[PDB]
């Protein structure tokens, strides 16, 4: 919702786990990022 610029919420396919990734800088993170 009131995600930071860059990042995207995405959801995996094998389990169903909603994370981060960033195509900037192409990494992920299941912590909530900042900026």
């Amino acid at each position: 919702s009131k995600l930071p610029p860059g990042w995207e919420k995405r959801m995996s396919r094998n389990s169903g786990r909603v994370y981060y990734f960033n195509h900037i800088t192409n990494a992920s993170q299941f912590e909530r990022p900042s900026g």
